[PDB]
Order: C-alpha cells, then structure tokens, then sequence
C-alpha cells in the first residue's frame, strides 16, 4: 500500500512547481499517511491551486481562512448588519467598489450550469445587498470545466486522479467512512461524464402499477384486420343513421358567395349604417383622428451650430447652473441672428420662457457682486469658452463649426434689456389629394421626430420637452412632458398661429414609417396593376386607390392590436369564401370589440372595399383578387409587434393557459417535493374519466368540445397500428401604508393627488403580505424569491417579522467532511433514487410566459437543464422512432419539398384539398394519452423502455410557476374588491377562494403538455393518428386519401374519387367530413373553426398554393424587411438586411422594391452620421440577377460600377490566372506571393509576371475607409476564431441606440485609444484627397499613403480577393462583361496558431483570403426562385 503512496509522493516530489504556500501545503501534505488524509490534502491541493490560478489571473487576493463578506468589509471598518453568510474565494477593495470572486470545477454541464447560476444568484444577492450599503459590486465566477491549471503538468495530474482512484479500490477505506452517496458522488464526481442511466435503486411505491392497470383497462391492441373493418363500418352506419334526426350535422355548411358578404357587412352592428360612399369615406377620414387632421391640412444656421456645440460640450467634462449659462447663450446668438426657434430650445432638447431666465441672470450677477461690472458675465463666457476650446482641441477643433466665434467679436462691448427687448416682440382640416407624397412624407417626419424623442437624457412656464421637425418651408415644434419610454400625450404646434393639436400615443411603435416615402406607394401601384382587369375599369380603379391609402396611412398612423386581429380574422375569411365548404361557427370568431371610433372607420374601408372587389360579375378572374386580399391582410402585417402592454397581456396568457384546467377539474394547489395520497389517488382518478369519451353509442356521445379519448377508438387505432396493415424608514412607510388606507377608507374629501404615494403603497403591500406567503421552495432552482429578496436587501430580518404581524393585525380589524469538501472537489447535488414522479431532485420544474408574435400570444415553457436534457432525449428517441416512418413533417427538408410537389400536382388537377387547423393543440393534448398510446405497442428490434415509460411519467406531475406580477396584481384587485363592477370570471374567484385559503403559486395538472417541450411526441402522435383516419375514411367509401401534417397545421389530398363524389352526392360528401370531424374529435385532435375545404386553394405553413401559379404574398416580405433593424456593427446589420432582401426577390416581390428597401436602409445609415463606406451595404439598381449570385457578387458589382476601366484590366488579368490557377501552376507559387505585410506590390509583381501592368498613379489614388482597421467596434484577429468559438428592448430602441453609440466614443485606434468618427474627419480635412463621392456613397478617396493615419484600404487588394473568391465559388462568367477540414487546414498553414487556438483544391486560397478582411461573407457561406420574364430579358 505505501509503495505507490512513496511513488505518488515522490511524484509530487518531482513535477511540483515551486510556491511557499504550496509547500505548506506540502509540508501538511508529506506528513500524511492516512489515504482519506492524503485524498483530502490531495484534493486540497489541486483546488488550492485552481484558486491560486483563479485569484493571481484576476487579480483578487486570496481568502485562506475562509473570511465571509462581513469579515472581510468588518476588517475594512465597514459596518455592515447581520447578512447572508457567503464565504468567497476571493476579493479585492477599490475604494467604495468590492470586487468578489468563487471559483469551482465540474465535470457535468448541469452541475456546471447550476452552480453556475447558484453563485450567480448569491453574487446577486451580495450586489444587491452591498448595493443597500452602498457599495458597487462587482462579481466574477470562474467556473473550470477541466481540473487544470498552472502547477501541474496534465499526465502527472492524471497520474494522480487514477493514483488515488487507485487508492479507492479498497473495501476498509467505504467500508470505514465514506457511505455509498458520498462514495458514488466522489467516484462519479472525478470521473469524465448518456442513454439508459442505470445506477439507481428505482424504488417505485405501488404507484406505476396502478396507472399501467389504467392503461390495460380495455384496450385490446391485439386485434386483427377482419373486425376492425366490421366494427369502422357499423359505427359509421350508426353515425349516419344518427345524422337524420341527432347529431349537430358537423357544422358544415355550403357557400353562398352573397350570403357570406350579406353577412360580413351585417357583422358587429353595434353602431354602423350599411350605406357609406366613397365620398363621405373620404370626408370622416380626413377629419378622423388628430394625429391624422394634423396632416390633410393647407398649410401657409448660427442657432443650429451653438446648440450642436454647446450639446456636445455639455455632454463630457465642462463641470459638475451651466444649463442657464448655455441658455444665455442662446439668447445673445439670438438677438444677434435679428436679421427659427423662439422660445430658445435649449440643450437636451428644452425651452424656457425667457421669464425666470432673466431672474436667475439677477440672482447670478448679485451673487457675483457679492463676491469683492457687465465684463464680468463675458469673463465667465471666456473661461467657458476656453475649457471648450481646449476639449475640442483634445481633437475636434472648428470640425464644420461654423464660425461659432461670433459670440467672441460681437459682445465684447456688450445684456438683459437687449435679451428682453429681443424677445417681446416676437381650422384644423383640409383636402390634400390621395395622389401625391405629401401626407406619407409629413407621417415619416412625425414618425422621426417621436422616435427621436425617446431619446431623452433627462437630467434634473411650459418647462416640458420639444422636438423639431421641418416641412415644405415651415418649421414644426412637437412638445411632451413625460421622458420614457411608455406613452405620453404629444402636442403639434407652430410659431405663426396656434395649430396646437395633441394626442396620446406610443413612440417606440412607429417606426416602419421613419423614411418609407417611396416604398409603399410603389407597393400601392403594383397592387392596383394586379387588378388591371376588362370590367373594374368603369370608374372603380381611384376609388380602390383611395381605398388602399387610407387603410395604409391608418395602420401606420394607429398602431393597435385590435385592427391586426381584425385584418387576420379577414384573411380567414376570404379563405372561406373563396373555399366550397366552410364551418359554421367561423363567424363567431371573426367579429371582436372595438373602440375609439377608428377602428370602426376601418371596418367600413374594408367592407366598402370588399363590396368593390367581390360584386357581381366577378366570374373573369379570381387569382388576383384573392392575392390583394391577402395581401391587404398581410398588409395588416405592417404593425409592429412590441407586447403594447405586458401586464395585460401576461394576464391573458395565463387565463388562456388556465381556463381549460378548471373547466376540466384538476386544478391543484401548490405541493412539497413529495406525493401524498389524497393528489394520487385523484391523479389516477382523473386518468381514468380521461378515458371515458362517450362515443355516438349512447344518446349524449358527440359532446364535440370535452377533452378525452374514447377507449374503444384508442384499442382500434393500437390493434391496427399492431397488425402489418397501418403503415408497412420601513416602519414610516408602513404607517404610511396604513394611513393611506385609512384615507381610501373615510377620508374622500382630498379625492386623488396621492399618485406616488399609491405607487410606494402598493409596492410595499406587494412585498409585504407576500412575504408572510413566501410558497415555500427548497429546490434552489435559481428563481423563487428574487423580488422577495431585491424588496428585502435593504430590510431587517426582525422588522420584516414586526411589520408583517403588525400589517395582519391591522387588517384583522376591517373583517464532517460535508460543507468545506463541497466547494473544493465534488459536484453539487445528482440525481439519486426517483420515485415514479420526480428525479428525487426535484420534480420537473417549469416556468410559463409569453411569446411576442403578430397572430396571438402564444405560449412558452423554461425550464433547467437537466429538464432539458431528459426531454431532449425523449423528443430524440421520438424523432428517431418517425424518421423510421416516412409521414411526418416538422423538420426534414426532403419529406417538405415532396409535399410541396405533391400538393403542386394535385391542384394542377383541379382536384380537392382539405386545410385542417387545430384548435388548442397545447392543453386539449396530454402526457398520459401518449404513455397510453406507446404502452400498447411492440416495436420490434424490448427492455430499456421502461426508462423512457417513467420518464414521460415524470411529466405527468409536472410544476408551472405563476409570475409574480400576476398574484401581485391579483391580491390588488381582491383588496379593492373587498374595500370598495361585479365581473367576477372564473379566475378571479379561484384566485379569490385561493386566497380564503393560501395563495397560489405552483399548479399541477394532467392536460396541459407545455408547447414545445414534447414536439415530436405530438409529430409523432398526430401522424398515427392522421394515417389511421385517412385510412378509417378510405376503408368506409373505398377512397385514397394522403396526408401532410406539422403537428399544428395539416393538409389532406384527396384522390379523383372523392372529387367525383362531391361532383355527384353532395350529402354523402357531408356526412363523411362529419364522420372525419367525429373521428378526429374523438381522440384529442378537436378542428379549429378556421378549418375550411374546397378546391381553389390550398394552405400549409403559411403558404398558399393556387391552380396555376403560386401566391407571390409580396406585402408580408415588404413589412418584414421594413422592420428587423437592431443594435449591432452596421456590417453585420447590413448582412441581415441583404438575407432578408435576397428572401423576398427570391419570392415575387419586385425587384423596384428590392432597390427602395436598400435606398431606405441607406437614408437610416446616413442619417446616423455613420460614412457610406461601399462595403457595408449592396448595390442598388440591381439587375434581375439575384439568382444565382452571392453578395460578394453584389458588392464585385458596384465596385465595378463604381471603377469605370481598372476593373476590366482587372478581369482580364484574373481570367489568364484562372487559366493559369490549373494543374501544373499550383497555388503554392501564388499562396507564397501572398505578400500581405507591407504594401500591394503582391499584385504589382502578379501584373508584371503575365502581361500587362497596372495603370498605376490612378490604382493607389482609390481607398475606403476601414473603420474597425484595429479592432471592432465597441458599444454598451479574423473572423475565423469567431466562428470556432461560436462552433461550442424593443426594435425603435435599436435604432436609437444605434444612432447613440455612433456618436459618442465608438473606434479605437492603435495606441489603445477611443475617439469619435468626427475625429478621423478632422484628422483627414484634405492633406491631398477629398471624398469624390458617387451618389451618395462618400467613398473613394486618397493619393500616396505610403505614417499618420493608417485607417484607409486600397480598393484594388479588396476587389481582387473578392474576386478570386466569387469566381472560385461559382462559376467563370463573373468574369465576363456587361467545416472541419478547414480547421485543419488552418491549423496546417497557421503555424503559430497551433499552439495558441487549438481546444484539397483551392481550400487554402480561401481560407487564407479571410485572415485580412473580415466581412467579404466568406466562412458565413461555406458552412426555388420565380423571376418575371420580362425582368429575365433585362438582365445581362
Ligand atoms: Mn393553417
């Protein structure tokens, strides 16, 4: 035993580094002959030295005796009281900042992701509660995922985990100490961690036999295809014979074209005359709305230079009064521009009223006479001035300035009573013709001018804030009060007359109106030449146009969720129309409320408009009326979707998610990590009336809405699935608190000026009387009592005791080697022994919210990661299991694009297609149908199954977590409703007889199947189920039916038979789709209403496909690229855009589009002062060629537009290397003529080798600014290290912050150093090169670089890369006229990289054009299309 103990000692006598501390350690180490001793000095040892790694490489010094934060702030003489007991690893002190460090190692990610979060939510708990100490936190957590460092080599180090592994192989040392948990978790802990986990106890107690018994009750599953076939036929003689006189006929109907639109213009009657032309249309809309009336009307230097500079003085240093100083100096540049702001817009975008300025200049100038006579005050002007000066000396100067020196000449012999005397002496509806541009550019002006008024720094009569916006000669001025971001009520006004107009809106919702001007018009008039028909034209065109606009102009200028639900409900609408047989509870659906009286103005457009489309005599076409309707719902699609309001919305999730649980009657209340009898029993109780589901046989069977599945259908569908024949100060404001109440309670007289006041109250009762209801946790799941707990940072244990006992009697009037070798070397908590529920850690603990989408807020389940791994591991096993069958759509491309040609050859045959949509896909479905459905299977090659049973039994009983918000605004409203509208819903009184008890925070339940978690069960399931109806129905009338589904969304094709029963018996044809309704109602798969059959169109993921051509759907595309513009290096934004672009002309948009959407992105760009460089964003008057082209062609292409005669020199001498970039002239001559150091002389020497020279004196005369030259841009080494380390707000704050960043300190540059744009330009100022720009890229501009500004790039180097690049990825006529193998191979060329990132043809020639540049779109493309004719022949 000693031998190796000698050998291991003399192995740490060898490869040992030498530390003092380490001999210490060493010293306490040696003398070890104990080997649970030396395993903890050993251990010790190792995570010592990942402390000392930790502490030395961040700086902080290192906690030995294992001081907590109190120790450490009390040995500093800071007094802090009694907090949380939190040992860091270590800390350092920076005057009022503390900076903390932990450290630890794990072998497993869910242990590394947990602790992970556990210390993170720790360091938040110390940062908040320093915080109420007034101490800036900084915390670092240095997780290992290796046990590594710098002390020990890494086979000596795993000669000494093996060593003493070695040393675990005998029995006394588990025998003696060390039980089984501890032993399994150190042994597990040191090892190098899977399928079938099998090193439990599986300890399950006479519970999963219970529910196996309920799932074998009556389910056959063994029966063979001879009384399958009898008893689908008896039923569905049965049905029919039920159909005369009982059953509700399936509520499908046939359309009668008039009676749907007789019926649509009748819809929401509640104040609407069916009489509107288009004239008195025209005449309320004008007048509609005070946004839209500010619009429609007839209407009718030196100030902008000191307020730019004296912003941008103000903003840094100057001092900190200086606002008043900034303001006379307004005043004097004022009444000296005598011969337009007047009310002396100051910085940051505020007035004053030239009235209290004056008194304040009194108060100053006593002050200052005070301190022993008008040179005084221009004295002070000079000091400022001169701090100015200097500051921008530091590198601005007179950059575009201006002259601001006037205030130098002029007032030197210089006043109040010249500011005074300057000062003293100085309808709303129209008919602006819907033909011209004006009302659309005065909306982007508006638009602009909000957008820009989020962006108040807010520091520190009328003192409310402005915003300037110019027009056709007159000079606007918007005014708000309230800075934010949340909304506020605006006011238009002018200087001349009144014109004070106000509102009340949002600004961070209009934003695709900022500089749309041309973009939408045009897509006006290509919808309006869509309907250039023979028969609209008798004075019916202008009216549409009319139409068009004003339905624009009034999504744009209201934005609201409401007229977007209204709009969606109309696409469904015209998709029953325009179908044969609809259902009959569609239009219960498709009504909603609507307020403010403009929405209504909305509904009357739509409906004058539909009764000018879909009038009689339509019967020419109908193709391109169905697509403008559609397109004008996707014009719907133009609103922004930024969650107008959350609480709201959150609030209405939850009902959603909720109302089908109590409806059912297994809502549960909060329980504890165990499984009590009384939830057990009615667990299985509520299993099994799962089952029930009546069918037809008894006289209440179609009950058409229950969830549940009928045991006999389930036993059919498993014995033909079986069988080869399916598929082959606290105290004070608590009196505070109190006090208020008593007011609210008697004292009325003061009615309401307590705003504040109700925010403090209500936030202190929030936190008050929740927590004396903390629902307790003891899982440590990163997120139970985090408001609790920012709420309690700066509260006393003991005063949160008193307060909550005073606050009910208040309210009762009205009515050992565990802890110091956990941090070090074992994991935190494993799975152990699981019962049939949870994995004895926790119990599958989720957590809902919502999801920001433009149709309806869907929902969304988190959760931890160990959670996640065991649903992706059933959701793979799953995938594995329909990847074994052919069916199923979700994912693989190759089982989509067959369904696409499918569904493309059926409607070409003028047959039938059936939509399917399905109604609350995420509750009505549940867990135990699919433990049912899978337990009477076969499944031939078994064991290891019932892993993956009690898996999908642990979501069986599974957690969701109420949001806090949501209890909180719950508890306000009882409170009101028992101090103080008698609505009471249903969830309300559940919460209300909840609280009577204890409130809620947990529930659990049967049928809920959070979305998304269990995908491909439901894929899998809903393709059993859809293959074993189709069949049913093909068994039952001798038909083929096929079918495509998505697990949401389904198609069904039906063959010529079907197609010719329709053709002959209608009511046959009726009762086999009420038959199919039957059937899929039976098993949980309920029809949405939105479901509609005929044989005009077909929908499937949102694409819809017509006989003919295919739905070009260009408004949808339009309004996805005007949005998406977010906070990122404008490269990268240009990059998404061009994606974004390339989608849509790859669809049918035209291409005029394409031009104006980049022209648009451009005009952003510009107008963020950030240079039109020409690599940032893709031409524009783009050919039709963008097929078959990337966007290093794009950007090829305007370089060679914008060099008229270098580039074909260029091609031409690229065209004799390609000749010559054969066999037999390898890239290696080439790859070593790289030449990438010093200068271009690569190509000077490529040039000169096979012909003809460059035209020099002109190739080194063309330059483009790279801007992140040394480093990337900041805002709060190639490419190709980004890409292996990735191998391993709202969307108007984007915008904002973009234009915020690039103005203030954005590039570094090569001494370490930050400075502005504005810098580089008064850096460049000439110096024998001016920018020669060529529609309105400033571009293209140097003369002989050769020391001082090295930020400039040759274009020639760019081009040729580029080039090379285009034309070896595809194709040679680019030069005509007009994953891990590259790792490796990088690894090979790179020699000095091999040892510091490690962790065929013409591959090296590409991988090696990526180190100099980094955004030619190289790595990000290595790792169909329908173009017009017409625009086909334009091209070259
Ligand atoms: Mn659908």
């Amino acid at each position: 035993m000693e031998e190796d103990i000698a050998c291991v000692k003399d192995l740490v006598s060898k490869y040992l580094a030498n530390n003092e501390r380490l001999s210490r350690q060493k010293l306490a180490f040696l003398v070890q002959t104990e080997p649970r001793m030396l395993l903890m000095e050993g251990l010790k040892l190792l995570s010592l030295c990942i402390e000392v790694d930790s502490c030395n490489a961040n700086g902080c010094e290192h906690n030995s005796e294992d001081k907590s934060v109190e120790r450490i702030l009390h040995d500093h003489g800071v007094l802090t009281p009694s907090l949380c007991f939190v040992v860091p690893d270590g800390y350092k002190l920076t005057g009022n900042v503390l900076i903390l460090l932990e450290c630890f190692v794990r072998s497993s990610p869910a242990n590394f992701e947990q602790k992970y979060v556990e210390d993170f939510k720790k360091l938040e708990q110390l940062k908040e509660d320093l915080k109420s100490v007034d101490i800036n936190l900084i915390p670092l957590i240095d997780g290992r995922t290796s046990f590594y460092n710098e002390q020990i080599p890494d086979w000596v180090n795993d000669k000494l985990r093996d060593t003493l592994f070695s040393l675990l192989k005998y029995a006394q040392e588990s025998n003696s100490l060390f039980e089984e948990s501890e032993y399994s978790r150190l042994c597990e802990s040191l090892s190098m961690t899977v399928e079938s986990l099998n090193a439990l106890l599986d300890n399950r107690s006479n519970h999963y036999e219970e529910v196996i018994a309920s799932c074998h009750q009556g389910i056959n599953n063994k029966l063979t295809a001879h009384e399958v076939k009898l008893q689908i036929e008896e039923e569905y003689q049965v049905f029919r014979n039920r159909l005369r006189k009982g059953e509700i006929e399936g509520q499908f109907l046939k359309v009668e074209k008039n009676q749907l639109l007789n019926e649509f213009n009748n819809l929401y009657a509640d104040k609407v005359a069916e009489k509107d032309s288009v004239e008195h249309l025209t005449h309320q809309f004008k007048r509609a709305s005070p946004i839209l009336r500010f619009l429609y009307a007839n209407i009718s230097c030196q100030m902008q230079c000191w307020r730019s500079f004296l912003n941008k003085v103000k903003s840094m240093r100057i001092l900190n009064k200086l606002l008043l100083i900034f303001d006379a100096l307004i005043l004097l540049a004022s009444k000296h521009d005598q011969v337009d702001r007047l009310v002396s817009l100051e910085s940051t975008k505020k007035d004053l009223k030239k009235w209290v300025e004056r008194r304040q200049q009194v108060e100053r100038s006593r002050t200052m006479q005070s301190f022993q006579k008008n040179q005084i005050l221009n004295s002070i002007f000079q000091k400022t001035i001169s701090k100015a000066t200097t500051a921008l000396r530091d590198v601005g100067i007179s950059v575009d300035h201006y002259k601001i020196d006037m205030e130098v000449i002029c007032p030197d012999g210089y006043i109040m009573d010249f500011d005074v005397s300057g000062v003293t002496p100085t309808y709303i509806m129209g008919d602006v013709d819907l033909l011209k541009t004006t009302d659309l550019e005065r909306l982007s002006s508006l638009s602009l001018a909000l957008v820009n008024s989020m962006k108040t720094s807010s520091t520190v009569c009328k003192e409310a804030y402005c915003q300037e916006f110019s027009l056709g000669e007159t000079e606007f001025q918007l005014i708000y009060q309230k800075t934010g971001e949340c909304s506020k009520c605006y006011a238009i006004n002018d200087n001349r007359v009144g014109e004070v107009c106000s509102f009340y809106a949002d600004p961070k919702r209009y934003f695709p109106a900022i500089f749309s001007a041309e973009v939408l018009q045009t897509t006006v008039s290509t919808m309006i030449s869509w309907i250039e028909d023979c028969n609209e034209l008798e004075e019916q065109l202008d009216k549409i146009r009319s139409l068009t606009k004003m339905i624009l102009i009034l999504i744009l200028a209201h934005p609201s969720k409401r007229s977007q639900k209204l709009l969606q409900n109309l696409r469904y609408f015209i998709m029953a129309y325009v179908s044969d047989y609809y259902h009959k509870d569609l239009i219960d659906k498709v009504r909603e409320e609507l307020i403010t009286d403009v929405e209504f103005l909305l509904y009357r457009l739509l409906r004058t408009l539909m009764g000018l489309v879909l009038s009689e005599d339509v019967k020419s076409m109908m193709t391109n009326r169905f697509k403008f309707i559609l397109n004008i719902s996707y014009m719907c699609h133009f609103i922004t979707k930024e969650t107008p309001d959350r609480l709201t919305d959150q609030i209405k999730c939850f009902e959603k998610f909720l109302e089908p649980k109590v409806k059912f009657g297994h809502v549960s209340i909060n329980p504890a990590d165990t499984a009590t009898e009384e939830e057990l029993d009615d667990m299985v109780y509520n299993a099994k009336k799962f089952l029930s589901k009546g069918g037809c046989t008894s006289a209440k069977g179609p009950s058409y809405k229950k969830p549940g599945v009928s045991k006999k259908y389930l036993s059919l569908l498993t014995s033909s699935f079986n069988n080869g024949s399916l598929f082959k100060f606290n105290k004070l404001t608590a009196l505070a608190v109190s006090q208020l109440t008593e007011v609210f309670s008697r004292k009325g007289k003061h009615l309401l000026n307590k705003q504040d006041y109700e925010y403090k109250v209500q936030q202190a009762m929030s936190n008050l009387v929740l927590g004396s209801k903390q629902h307790k946790g003891d899982a440590d799941e990163a997120d139970l009592d985090e408001i609790l707990l920012d709420g309690g940072a700066s509260t006393y244990f003991n005063q949160l005791k008193e307060t909550v006992e005073k606050i009910v009697d208040q309210y009762r009037e009205p009515v050992t080697t565990a802890m110091l070798k956990n941090l070090c070397f074992y994991s935190q908590e494993s799975p152990q022994s699981y019962n049939s529920v949870g994995p004895d850690t926790g119990r599958l603990k989720f957590s809902l919210s919502y999801k920001e989408q433009v149709g309806g807020n869907r929902e969304l389940y988190i959760g931890d990661l160990r959670t996640k791994m065991f649903t992706r591991l059933i959701e793979d096993y799953f995938e594995a299991l329909s990847s074994q069958l052919s069916g199923s759509c979700l994912n693989n491309e190759k089982e989509f694009e067959n369904a696409i040609l499918s569904m493309k050859l059926n409607v070409s045959m003028a047959h039938v297609s059936y939509s399917m949509d399905h109604s609350k896909w995420g509750p009505m479905m549940c867990p135990f149908l699919f433990l049912t459905v899978l337990q009477n299977l076969i499944f031939l090659s078994i064991k290891g199954r019932d892993y993956l049973s009690t898996l999908l039994m642990w979501h069986m009983h599974k957690m969701v977590e109420i949001p806090f918000n949501v209890v909180s605004a719950m508890m306000k409203s009882f409170i009101k409703a028992q101090l103080g509208t008698k609505q009471s819903i249903t969830e309300d009184f559940f919460y209300s007889n909840f609280q009577i008890g204890v409130v809620p925070s947990h529930i659990s339940s049967i049928l809920d199947m959070g979305q998304g978690i269990l995908h491909n069960t439901s894929d899998f399931y809903a393709l059993i189920t859809e293959r074993f109806i189709n069949y049913a129905i093909s068994c039952v009338c001798g038909g083929t039916i096929d079918a495509y589904t998505s697990s949401d969304d389904q198609i069904s094709l039906f063959d010529q038979t079907l197609t010719e029963l329709l053709h002959r018996d209608p009511e046959e044809f009726r009762a086999l789709m009420e038959f199919h309704y039957y059937m899929s109602d039976q098993l949980n798969k309920f029809v949405s209403p939105k479901s509609v059959i005929g044989r005009f169109v077909a929908e499937f993921k949102s694409r819809f496909f017509v006989w003919g051509d295919e739905v070009p759907l260009l408004t949808k595309f339009v309004a996805a690229a005007l949005h998406n513009i977010k906070c990122k290096e404008p490269h990268q934004l240009a990059e998404t855009i061009d994606t974004i672009v390339d989608q849509s002309v790859a669809n049918g948009v035209p291409v005029h589009l394409c031009n104006l959407i980049q022209i648009r992105t451009l005009s952003l760009l510009q107008y963020a002062r950030y240079p039109i460089d020409p690599f940032l964003l893709n031409c524009e008057t783009d050919v039709r060629d963008w097929v078959d082209g990337n966007r290093s062609y794009r950007i090829m292409r305007q370089i060679e537009g914008l060099i008229p005669d270098a580039c074909s020199k260029i091609r031409s001498m690229l065209r004799r290397l390609y000749n010559r970039l054969k066999t037999g002239q390898l890239h290696e001559e080439f790859t070593t003529n790289y030449l990438s150091s010093e200068h271009l002389s690569s190509l000077k020497n490529l040039c000169e080798l096979l012909g003809v020279e460059p035209p020099s004196e002109s190739d080194l005369e063309y330059s483009w600014l790279n801007l992140a030259a040394h480093h990337p841009l900041r805002m709060v080494i190639p490419t190709i290290v980004k890409t292996i380390q990735n191998k391993l707000s709202s969307i108007a704050s984007g915008f904002v912050g973009l234009c915020r960043t690039l103005g203030s300190k954005c590039v570094r540059g090569p001494n370490k150093e930050n400075l502005y744009i504005k810098s580089i330009q008064s850096l460049i100022t000439g110096t024998q090169g001016i920018e020669l720009l060529t529609n309105s890229i400033g571009v293209q501009y140097w003369r002989v670089p050769l020391s001082v500004v090295s930020y400039f790039r040759p274009l020639l180097w760019d081009y040729m890369c580029i080039s090379l690049s285009t034309a070896i990825e595809l194709g040679a006529w680019v030069l005509g006229d007009p994953g891990l193998n590259h790792i490796i191979h990088s690894l090979r060329r790179l020699y000095p990289s091999v040892f510091e990132k490690h962790i065929i043809k013409f591959l090296d020639l590409c991988v090696a054009l990526d180190v100099n540049c980094e955004a030619l779109s190289l790595v990000s493309h290595i790792v169909h299309y329908i173009v017009l004719s017409s625009e086909l022949r334009f091209s070259h």
